[PDB]
């Protein structure tokens, strides 16, 4: 099925990665990214479009006029806005869950209730709308009830003391419901799968670093780096997770008459008691996408097309084994607070020539130059035989790329390396 045109929604590194990867398919003549960035502007197959992504009527008309085969959604917002359901009733295929099914991410209360209803393991919890009753619960639990979550996508506060959790319940009920749950401990890992509603095809597990500074210090951010596969997870554990979380989530959704299709993301804590779910999401994470998709050997276009057709098992994904992908984000001075914009970037061509992938996040074209246009500017991904080697190879690319006030971490993966 040659000469397909495909559309991706979004404008960060995740969307560059999806575009790059799709463009490799022999089935694909054109990838359009809406609105895209400087990394996707100007390629043999990839280009940007200013089509509105929030007016679903106009988006559908644009899809049919250009004969777009299907739409791929990068970020979570359009999913929760109904993009899939609306494109479908207009006769346009879109990869992703419906708004109803994205409730696994969009409402934390729904997710926790859904999990209790189907014996999916997760931290014990309770929801509140009055803050006084929330304090009562914090103050009188014998387990550490110290994690407070704004139900509607601060958002999440992990307190160390009852005092801090009461303080937190106060801040989140300023500017619905909140969920207070047990503080678990152990290792966090991201477990994704492709799913068509019935079949489940897990991705190899990833980990990322949210903290701004080396050593895991400073403020949290959207993610300063990631790598895949996380060596902390045995094969047994992955099949426990596939059975106990992924297949069980999809089956549960299907059995409640709200089938789940696209990507299911589960954030998981490895406890002494086993795997527990911290949160669901409905799309690739950023910068994890930048380390999972480079590991995919199959044609992504085939995987997606077969997922839309409900024939996921006819085209199971095949992964690169014995390779580790690791990615390191370059960010603008001041991130995650106020940062500078419009700063000229050099060296990303030589970084790629060294055999690395450069995935653009906040970049833009300006007067024949590429300039910073966002907090996270780009990521360099290396694919090698182990973490340590991938890290050091990525760092050569990082040293070639220069912009005024660039920051990045030189220790991505340090814990996985210490685990081994
Ligand atoms: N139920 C849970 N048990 C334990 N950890 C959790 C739970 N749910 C979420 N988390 C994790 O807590 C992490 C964030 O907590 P962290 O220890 O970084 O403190 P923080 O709230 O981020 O503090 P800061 O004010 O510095 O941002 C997230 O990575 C999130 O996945
Ligand atoms: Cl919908």
């Amino acid at each position: 099925s040659m000469a397909a045109r495909v559309l991706i929604i979004g404008s960060g590194g995740r969307e560059h990665t999806l575009a790059w990867k799709l463009a490799q398919s022999h089935h694909v003549k054109q990838v359009l990214v809406a609105p895209g960035n400087a990394g996707t502007a100007c390629s043999e197959k990839i280009s940007n479009t200013a089509i509105s992504i929030s007016d679903h009527t106009a988006l559908a008309q644009f899809c049919k006029e250009k004969k777009i085969e299907f739409v791929v959604v990068g970020p979570e917002a359009p999913l929760a806005a109904g993009i899939v359901g609306n494109l479908r009733s207009a006769g346009v295929q879109c990869f992703g869950p419906t708004a109803e099914a994205a409730q696994l991410e969009s409402s934390k209360r729904f997710a926790k209730e859904f999990m209790d209803r189907h014996g999916i393991p997760t931290a014990q919890w309770k929801a509140f709308t009055k803050p006084e009753e929330a304090c009562s619960f914090i103050l009188s639990a014998d387990f550490p009830a110290l994690v407070v979550k704004a139900s509607g996508l601060k958002g999440v506060i992990v307190a160390k003391s009852k005092e801090e959790a009461c303080k937190a319940v106060q801040e989140i009920m300023q500017e619905e419901t909140i969920v207070i749950e047990e503080l678990l401990d152990g290792e966090e890992v991201s477990c994704l799968c492709f799913t068509d509603g019935k079949t489940v095809a897990p991705m190899p597990p990833a980990q990322d670093h949210k903290r701004l500074l080396e050593g895991d210090g400073g403020p949290n951010t959207g993610g300063m780096g990631a790598y895949c596969p996380a060596p902390q997870v045995s094969n047994d554990l992955l099949l426990k997770i596939k059975d106990t979380v992924l297949q069980r989530t999809v089956d549960g959704m299907q059995q409640e008459g709200t089938p789940y299709t696209g990507i299911l993301y589960a954030g998981i804590m490895l406890t002494k008691n086993g795997p527990k779910v911290l949160e669901f999401n409905c799309r690739f994470g950023d910068p994890e996408c930048q380390v999972i998709l480079p590991l995919l050997k199959s044609d992504l276009y085939e995987v997606i097309q077969s997922t839309l057709d409900g024939l996921l098992c006819t085209s199971l994904p095949v992964w690169l084994e014995n390779h580790t992908a690791l990615t390191v984000v370059m960010a603008s001075k001041g991130y995650p607070g106020d940062y500078t914009k419009g700063v000229e970037i050099t060296g990303f061509p030589e970084a790629q020539a060294l055999g690395l992938e450069v995935f653009h996040a906040g970049t833009a074209l300006k007067n024949g130059k590429v300039v910073t246009h966002g907090g996270r500017v780009l990521a360099v991904t290396a694919i090698r035989e182990n973490l340590i080697s991938a890290l050091e190879e990525a760092k050569k690319g990082l040293a070639a790329i220069k912009f005024e006030g660039a920051i990045y971490r030189k220790d991505i993966g340090f814990r996985a390396i210490a685990f081994l």
